[PDB]
């Protein structure tokens, strides 16, 4: 009843009123490529770590079941495309997103939402969770705070599929490309700060063709950072 | 993201851009109960028997999945819930249907609704196929064709799942109230012929307690009819 129109993403799509996680479910579930899991609420949403993520009634939490045709070396991509999707979604209702490298999207450097891809081998789940309606915690914002009115979380999540579905195509061919508008729509040149095995601060210059944050510290050396278990701050 | 409201039914949808029969589905995967299987377009859509159901794209086709906790004998009133809820919803958007038992409704005796009811192991499938926007066959009728304007697709199925709910929910509670809204909005007080061996003719005159169709032959016999593969035809 939904008329979707996408070639993958979104080609089957189940909803629950309620539900623990849907990269849980995605995971554990046998799905076809190309499915979705969207629920109203998350009883034990997750990022990183088990990190808990709230997810009240009014905001869009989903998942996306994804096999992807593509060697090693550009699996690390995928959470680029959750990224930009959200971002391209936000632009279309005039909100100004902007890519925290490389899985949250700010707005005026609050988090309006977060990316969070699994994967065991041959299936790969892409998690979003995107403050639209929803009350948030205190370091976040919304698509209903920055516009000052509701918006129809229906249209929110059609968007988004259609971007998604059009970004992972392509990907699918040009895996490369991605990088490109990762490079347009994330913060840059401003000091940040890389929480890891340790830590350093410096400038956050651009991504690399791997995807890698590329950080100037004040020396004048220059550290390529792979996501992984680490924690950006900026300053 | 649907935020849907009702208790049991619509706990779960299961969308399909395209699916052979969300019937056949609901009936060979493990799904909880209250789960709606609904498709854009089902390519092997059925009715009862043998025959096809056309499904395409504009129309709503979906199944539910029950499990009534009632006794043996009231477990046949399923397919009334589907045909009230029909008709509930319809009344919703200005549209008069009638039930044609057991488990039609028209509109000026035009088929714009099928219901079929099917189960395996002990889990009920609830089947409903309404025309909305979709084309139609010659001589049924669909929402639009009644309305003479498009009809959001969504807002039938929030208004369908939510009297189904409604009516399931009454049902394991007083599986008898659903015969009286049965009568009060069933074609009754006309000339019908029952096809098959033995076939027959007689005036319709109501339903009994356990939904069978009471015929007056015009020697006075009174016969009643189970619906099984009852074919009917009005005189
Ligand atoms: N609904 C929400 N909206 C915005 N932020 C949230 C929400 N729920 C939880 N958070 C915050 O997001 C964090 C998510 O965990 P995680 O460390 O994996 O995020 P990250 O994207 O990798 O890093 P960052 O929070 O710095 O962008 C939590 O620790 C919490 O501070
Ligand atoms: N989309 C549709 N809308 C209305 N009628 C349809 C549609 N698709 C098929 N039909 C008609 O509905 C019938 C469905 O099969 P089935 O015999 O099981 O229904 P039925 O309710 O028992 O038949 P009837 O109401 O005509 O006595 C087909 O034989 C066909 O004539
Ligand atoms: O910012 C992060 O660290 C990632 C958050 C990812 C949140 C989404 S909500 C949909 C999906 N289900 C989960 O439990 N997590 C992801
Ligand atoms: O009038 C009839 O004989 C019954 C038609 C039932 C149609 C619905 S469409 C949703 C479900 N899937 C099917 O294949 N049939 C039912």
């Amino acid at each position: 009843m939904l008329g979707l129109k996408t070639s993958i993403i979104g080609r089957r799509v189940i909803y629950f009123q309620e539900i623990t996680s849907t990269n849980e479910f995605a995971k554990t579930s046998y799905l076809e490529e190309g499915t979705v899991i969207v629920a109203d609420k998350q009883t034990m949403g997750h990022g990183r770590l088990n990190r808990k993520w709230e997810s009240p009634e009014g905001g869009l939490w989903l998942s996306i079941v994804l096999s992807p045709k593509v060697p090693q070396k550009d699996l690390p991509k995928i959470v680029f495309l959750g990224a930009v999707g959200v971002v391209e979604t936000l632009k279309e209702f005039s909100i100004d997103g902007r890519i925290k490298w490389p899985n949250a999207v700010l707005v005026n450097y609050k988090k309006i939402a977060g990316v969070l891809v699994e994967g065991k081998g041959d299936k790969i789940v892409l998690g979003i969770g995107l403050n639209v309606n929803n009350k948030v915690p205190n370091g976040a914002t919304s698509m209903k705070l920055e516009l000052g009115s509701e918006v129809p979380l229906l249209s929110v999540f059609r968007s988004l599929i259609t971007n998604l579905d059009r970004l992972y195509l392509n990907f699918l061919k040009n895996p490369m490309d991605i990088l490109n508008l990762v490079r347009d729509n994330m913060i840059l040149g401003v000091r940040v700060k890389i929480l890891g095995d340790g830590s350093f601060e410096g400038i956050a210059e651009d991504i690399d063709d791997f995807g890698r944050l590329i950080i100037r510290l004040d020396s004048g050396e220059v550290k390529k950072v792979i996501y992984g278990d680490v924690s950006l701050r900026f300053l």
